[PDB]
């Protein structure tokens, strides 16, 4: 009986699917990082030998191929509902096999971005020279098709983010910043989910925003190529032509946000007048913080993180 134990991390098979050849390579595979909010702290499954969990995504659309697979089930004992729990956190309509899977591999060169262009930027391939094409959208519930979209693409906080739960779309609250990669296919341009942010306009009394980062997603494999830097230097800069906007802080403040935090305020105040060597020196001035405010929406606390990382590189 113990047996039938299957680790669902990996277990769990990943795709974004841009060709046909994609469903055989098995390097565009990739793994949850987390699956205990279905399969309990132990993150393993009851009741298979040779469990294989099947989440294939369209690389745009995210159009869901949802199989489970097995050598044997125990089916008086009764295995996990894998493909119960599942259902709870993708929305219906998946198909269940490669076929139709690829059916709609030939519709996606109709996919387009949800919402409006707000950047678009190039990162250096690793091999060096070729350059990919990025673009941040900043998309809502009222653009058509986002909200299906919206329900194929959150599932994956749940593999991603260990405290990672589902928003209420309906809270109009609710800003999306989309990060999509173009791409050529026989001739035609199509466009890759990468990742995404959601933002709270939080309500400050009378008449004022407080702008807040909720989760923010970087499909694994996009990372280490700077689309965090990115997508965040561009909700500032948004939030920016609003005077109405105070400032823009996280939720939820990691070590990994810190990171990112202070790579982006660096980049985005050093070339400013009041943080030149010459203001600096002379200490910190709340003069400081108001530029960076009136400029990027900088909340003044982090201004003051700004100020001694620059004043140290002087
Ligand atoms: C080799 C690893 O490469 C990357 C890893 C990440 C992770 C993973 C992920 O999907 N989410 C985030 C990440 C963070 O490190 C912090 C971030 C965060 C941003 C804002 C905020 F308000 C709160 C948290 C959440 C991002 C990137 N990236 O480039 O963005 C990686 O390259």
């Amino acid at each position: 009986l113990a047996e039938y134990k299957c680790n669902t991390n990996t277990a769990i098979e990943l795709k974004l699917v841009r060709f046909p050849e994609d469903l055989e390579n098995d390097i565009r595979t990739f793994f949850p990082e987390y699956t205990h909010q279905l399969f309990g702290d132990d993150e393993t499954a009851f009741g298979y030998k040779g469990l294989k969990i099947l989440l294939y995504y369209i690389a745009g659309s995210l159009s869901t191929m949802f199989r489970v697979e097995y050598a044997s089930k125990v089916d008086c004992v009764e295995a996990d509902d894998v493909e119960g729990k599942i259902r709870q956190i993708i929305p219906p309509g998946f198909c269940t096999n490669t076929n139709d899977f690829l059916s709609l591999l030939e519709k996606e060169v109709d996919f387009k971005p949800f919402g409006t262009l707000l950047h678009t930027y190039s990162v250096l391939s690793p091999t060096g020279g070729e350059n990919f094409t990025f673009q941040i959208y900043k998309a809502d519930m009222t653009c058509r098709g986002f909200r299906e979209y919206h329900e194929r693409l959150q599932t994956f906080l749940m593999w991603f983010i260990e405290t990672a739960s589902f928003i209420d779309v309906d809270d109009e609250r609710w800003h999306y910043f989309l990060v999509f990669e173009k791409y050529n296919k026989d001739g035609a341009t199509l466009f890759a989910t990468v990742g995404y942010m959601t933002v709270y306009n939080y309500y400050v009394y009378p008449d004022k925003t407080r702008p807040r980062v909720s989760q923010m997603l970087i499909l694994t494999p996009f990372q280490g190529q700077g689309h965090g830097a990115q997508l965040l230097e561009t909700v500032h800069r948004y939030y920016t032509e609003f005077p109405t906007v105070l400032d823009i802080t996280a939720e939820d403040p990691s070590k990994s946000y810190v990171k990112l935090r202070d790579f982006v305020l660096v980049k985005l105040c050093q070339d400013l007048p009041c943080f030149s060597r010459e203001k600096l020196m002379q200490g910190f001035n709340e003069d400081m913080a108001i530029e960076a405010q009136q400029k990027f929406k900088i909340n003044k606390q982090h201004a003051r993180r700004v100020y001694e990382i620059l004043r140290l590189l002087v």
